[PDB]
């Protein structure tokens, strides 16, 4: 077996968790020793940790720098009661993006064989999503009836206190929330995006909504152009290449009217919606890769994009025959061990990392693949059973090309 | 000529305003007399005003019932340098959507001969967005260094304030903001949402992100379930239609893969961004309907949902051929129109609405198009001039075919 090293892993949740272990028993394992610093992130888990093991997790990715993370449960109200939760925990990716920072790369896993939903995406898009703050930070609160909701800010500094009205309610209640961001967070969200850009060659575009939150998005714009005009723009204009603010209502219709091949920074929501989004656009949020990427350079924790797919685990849980695309959680591990392989220039765990994307693709471009896959192909009504393997069928395919790849070489 | 009524209009700015004149000129007032009560919302008499003509535009609407508004600037601190304005103007929409309140629907305008850019929507998509708060009532600043930032309430009864720390910023500054939603006005989005699947008679769907906005976002989900499961969820079983709440992620992915045929009930924001997603996947943003529906039942406001198409614009300041699609523009009157017929229970005014969509639907899949819509055909790149008409030869046509089928 490759001597891997020491990876932190995350367990999850329904659907998501009992593929990440098949992936483990037939893709990983077999061949390769890791240190494995496991995390249960399951809901059951977080509870009776008081979710301390997600904060656990992520300390330890501080330490040993990979961490790979299987999907999770966020719970509303309803998963307190199907779960009998104590409270409602947050997110176990706030949580562990708001610990790390940095900006989550994602971008769609693209096989020959497979029909787009968009028809002019011939190149692909990735999507830059700043990891902290925003929605994913905020305080937000039920307001139960008239009154007045305001935000102050209190300087450090000699006083200068400023109180701004929300909203003064004067008759029936609402909801009220506040959120922020930080200078320094978003200045290495603009590196991040720049140097993205310029590794891949190709533009770069920030949306955000500057014409409506006027300082607050202004801020975003305002620190891509400094950091551009300073530091970025001389090596832009020597690879024929440029960057570019956009609102953000603009910027999807022209991202679905694009032939691809750029990066779009997007603030921490956006990147969430629009990721989803251009994912199905190329063909299923199972064929999409998300990491991570640290502003120490070296730090990274890769994931799947999707969730839990708890629609497919009722079907798992009545004994219905599931057709789950393994293929983001199985690519959550092979990144996760690429960068691993790049810390530590191990030359057989960069090529096993490669072999096992390698035979993912080779897999589905030969004409194996999940039922969502194959509805790409054929169009959700013309699907047969026979047009596509169950989940179990697929990871089983992918367990034997990959031990046939690996004895060749 | 149709005696019309009385009905609200708004200019705008840039290419739209351009647009704006040729549709009066050409397609409406030629067969309609109408009280038209004219508000420039353009940029150049909003600062002269200093807003207080948008403000009075959406009191007079509410007075006639009957909006129709042109794509204006919206002015971001580059725009301020542009026309040396005395600040930085707040929306015209925003300001007036907050005046009214309601839902936007909006819908793209389908032509036979038009590819879509995603395969899959053989039926419509209708996106009911919320008009009222979130960003678009906002309150945001600048942290300048390090120092608190809390949120507080004070109830009118007097009884205890509640005080929530946002953020302490250690270190440095950034950015921070309030915004909220109001219990009423979300039961009214509701309301108009369910109302309009049983009229349309697709499913409805609700987007939020309520498993990280637990109580924010959980008040729309909630109050929606509340409403669905007392007043509409037995006549949804009787149509054999049905109500879901999504997270908006999981939705945005359902319906970009779906074959149409739903409502989509979106927050204010959602509805903004997703709008012209769904616009441009079916053809073109100039291709979309956006009628602002109110609580009250019998106020309306049409809409351009596009911008000013500012990069036309400029070709046209610098004396170059444009080729810009005003049906949208156009729908906006269409739209109005209609709504002010069925307030005054007006046959013929109703009867020139429909003519004046037929013609500008009739007119494209006879083969005449404005560039955007030859892109959709034959792919931008292998777009010649032939292939389409510019900006006021096709608003020249659509005189043309509106007049024969009127006199018809
Ligand atoms: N990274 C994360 O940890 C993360 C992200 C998002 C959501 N979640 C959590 O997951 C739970 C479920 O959320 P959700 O259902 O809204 O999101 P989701 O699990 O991503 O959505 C599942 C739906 O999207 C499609 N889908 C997603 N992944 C797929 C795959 N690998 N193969 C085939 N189809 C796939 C399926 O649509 P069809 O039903 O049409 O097959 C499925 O029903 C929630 O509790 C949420 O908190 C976690
Ligand atoms: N409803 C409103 O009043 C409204 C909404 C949004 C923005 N705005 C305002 O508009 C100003 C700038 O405009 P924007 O950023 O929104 O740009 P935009 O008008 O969305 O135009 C962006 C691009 O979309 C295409 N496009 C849009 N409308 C079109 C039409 N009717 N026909 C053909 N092509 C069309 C053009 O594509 P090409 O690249 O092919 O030219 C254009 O370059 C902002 O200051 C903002 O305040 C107003």
């Amino acid at each position: 077996k490759i001597q891997g090293g020491s990876v932190v892993e995350m367990q999850g949740d329904e659907m998501t968790r009992i593929i990440w272990e098949l992936i483990k028993e037939k893709l990983i394992l077999p061949y390769v020793e890791l240190d494995l610093h496991s995390y249960d992130l399951g809901i059951e888990n977080r509870d009776a940790t008081n979710d301390q093991v997600t904060k656990d997790a992520a300390e330890a990715i501080k330490k040993y720098n990979v961490g790979v993370k299987c999907a999770t449960i966020t719970p509303d109200e309803k998963r307190v009661e199907e779960f009998k939760l104590k409270q409602m925990w947050k997110s176990p990716n706030g949580t562990i993006r708001n610990i790390l920072g940095g900006t989550v790369f994602r971008e769609a896993i693209i096989c020959k064989n497979i029909p787009r939903l968009v028809t002019g995406w011939v190149k692909p898009i990735i999507i830059g999503r700043h990891a902290y703050g925003d929605q994913y930070r905020a305080t937000d609160f039920v307001v139960p009836g008239p009154g007045k909701v305001e935000i102050t800010y209190t300087p450090k500094d000699g006083t200068q206190k400023v109180t701004y009205m929300v909203h003064d309610f004067e008759e029936g209640g609402g909801v009220a929330m506040g959120m922020y961001n930080q200078d320094k967070s978003i200045e290495d969200f603009a590196h991040s995006s720049f140097q993205m850009a310029l590794s891949k060659g190709w533009p770069l575009y920030l949306s955000t909504k500057n014409t409506i939150l006027k300082k607050y998005d202004g801020r975003f714009k305002d620190i891509f152009q400094e950091i551009y005009d300073k530091k970025y723009k001389s090596q832009f204009e020597a690879q024929k290449i440029c960057y570019e603010h956009r609102l953000i209502d603009d910027m999807v219709a022209q991202a679905m009217k694009s032939e691809g091949g750029f990066i779009w920074a997007c603030k921490n929501y956006d990147g969430d919606v629009q990721s989803d989004s251009v994912a199905q656009g190329y063909g299923s949020l199972g064929m999409m890769t998300s990491v991570l990427i640290c502003p120490d350079g070296k730090t990274v924790e890769a994931e799947a994009a999707h969730g839990t797919v708890t629609r497919h685990y009722r079907m798992y849980q009545k004994g219905q025959e599931t057709s789950t695309n393994p293929i983001a959680s199985i690519f959550a591990w092979s990144r996760g061990l690429a960068h691993r392989a790049k810390l530590d220039n191990n030359t057989e765990l960069s090529f096993f990392a490669k072999a096992l994307e390698d035979v993912c693709i080779e897999t589905i471009e030969a004409g194996f693949m999940t039922k969502d896959l194959a509805a790409c192909i054929k169009g959700l009504p013309n699907v047969q059973r026979s047009d596509y393997l169950n989940t179990f069928e697929f990871m089983d395919k992918l367990g034997e090309n990959l031990k046939a790849k690996l004895a060749q070489a």
